[PDB]
């Protein structure tokens, strides 16, 4: 019946999606050994989606810019997975779905396997600022989109230095009201940053785009970039090349994460952390002498 | 004799501390553990410096800049090391010294704290964009300064991106000759950028100076800079803090390294990598299949 539940999923029922999704989202270790067999089977019907990443602060307008966007998408056609690592209009329409950083991430990219095989063609994928969530999301999508605020001057405000590299596509967001031509300043002076940042790009120099996603306007425009994103990628074979990379990275990831788990979650390391960690902070111990201990003591309770 | 080399060390025995370096870039599991004791004799005479972190392009100037700035400094009354993580007006004078990522990070280091022992309180770190080097260096150092071209546009030409991020300083180098009022645009283009980067920060944003390396201008403003920096942070108590936090990681990576190097180095994992790579390329077996194998074959040879 993981046979079953695989021509289930691939044959488009919508009971056994969700039961899936919970099999794959079990941390009991005889769930685990199911979900990757049923994974394994389904493997090869998924892929045929675009995975879009959307970030930025609490109150730029994620979730209005995603709901008016699978509303674009359900228009035209598309069957449309919004997932969440940490929207009603949408949620009823029947061609939606909308549902540890390690434990999460691996728990959102084999859900993105049994949504693919289920038929949908574009899966968008939500985080905020914490912790690492940016760059998890960011490896595990083809296009990753930052919304920023259309402030001159204050664009990027809350946001994590760093994440704007990530960026594949930046929107100034809440291009409306008393902001029309300050949103086009300051979609320039981001424009300007990322010509800095990018000074020879040959291939694709992120965009930046204005947007009000609450008046509906250039949520069209965003998925005509979109688009273009895949299609210069693709016809350069590196659309394939990133999803191949990120595979064979997070594969090397869950084996970093288990040989790494034995130690960190032991309970005597965690009992003797803060007075190892304390004696390194004042000197007293080297930093080698310290993870020598460490693991000594991980070996001697495990 | 430890115990005799960690005395001629901080008495100022020129000839003891090669030979400390030596022993501590020894690889050898003997010399590891002598090493280690001597860090730890001489780890409380150590921190009284200041540790700067020197990156830019091949060419970009960094090793001139490093000379005219270790002239600069001792005739100051500094005691200046420059080492390289991969000058001989500099390398002559009496009060100079010049000399796997994850061991070069290691044994650059350690003899750090050979040196601020030896009473070097200036620590001059070079390194260019050989892998994760940046960061390595950036986690090792107060101060991370970043030099880019003076050309309009074109500043930052051949930098990983997210490097301009780890800058607490930033300069623009060859100003000079054809550029001079080009330098002065292409710095308040690279202090946009950091505004829009840094758009609320309080205690230190990232200034932008011009220098012409080579013709000693702009050196002495940039070790003003410096100085400025370590007093700000000081001031709020974060100079002392990200000493402590970056000793910490360094706890951590230790134990992360010495767990991961089991699996990475075993030739057993080695020979099967790029079939279980291929297949998980290829769609043929999920990456926590993958990952599992390479545990089990791993325990199967350890
Ligand atoms: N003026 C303006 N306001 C907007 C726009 N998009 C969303 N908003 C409003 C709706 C909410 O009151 C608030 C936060 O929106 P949200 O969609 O919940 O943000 P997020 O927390 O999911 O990122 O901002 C927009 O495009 N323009
Ligand atoms: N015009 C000009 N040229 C400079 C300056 N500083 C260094 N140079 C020259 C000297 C070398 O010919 C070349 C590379 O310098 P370098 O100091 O070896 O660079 P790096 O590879 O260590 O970064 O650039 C400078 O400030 N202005
Ligand atoms: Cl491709
Ligand atoms: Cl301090």
């Amino acid at each position: 019946t993981v046979d079953g539940l695989a021509t289930a999923v691939r044959g488009g029922d919508r009971a056994a999606l969700p039961r899936a999704i919970t099999l794959v989202e079990s941390t009991r270790p005889d769930h685990r050994e199911q979900a990757q067999q049923l994974l394994l089977r389904l493997l090869p019907d998924s892929g045929n989606a675009h995975r879009v990443g959307i970030t930025g602060v609490p109150g730029v307008g994620k979730s209005t810019a995603i709901e008016a966007l699978g509303m674009h998408l359900i228009e035209r056609g598309h069957r449309v997975a919004v997932l969440a690592v940490d929207m009603a209009r949408l949620a009823v329409h029947p061609n939606a779905y909308i549902r540890t950083l390690g434990g999460v991430t691996r728990a959102t990219r084999e859900t993105v396997v049994l949504l693919e095989a289920a038929g949908f063609d574009v899966i968008l994928i939500e985080t905020v600022g914490v912790g690492q969530s940016e760059v998890a999301v960011a490896n595990m999508v083809d296009t990753f989109v930052l919304l920023t605020l259309a402030r001159t001057g204050d664009q990027l405000q809350g946001i994590k230095k760093g994440v704007l590299e990530l960026a594949d596509i930046v929107v100034v967001n809440k291009a409306d009201g008393e902001h029309h031509k300050e949103a086009r300043l300051a979609a320039r002076e981001l424009s300007a940053a990322i010509r800095l940042i990018y000074p020879r790009e040959a291939l694709w120099r992120p965009p930046v785009l204005t947007m009000s996603a609450v008046e509906g306007r250039g949520l069209a425009e965003l998925w005509d970039t979109v688009e273009r994103h895949r299609q210069v990628l693709t016809g350069a074979g590196e659309f394939d090349a990133r999803r191949r990379d990120q595979q064979v990275d997070w594969t090397w990831q869950l084996v970093r994460d288990a040989v790494l788990d034995r130690v960190w979650s032991n309970p005597t390391v965690r009992k003797v952390r803060s007075e190892l960690e304390r004696r390194v902070r004042a000197g007293e111990l080297t930093p080698a002498l310290a993870a020598q201990q460490i693991l000594e003591i991980a070996n001697l309770t495990d």
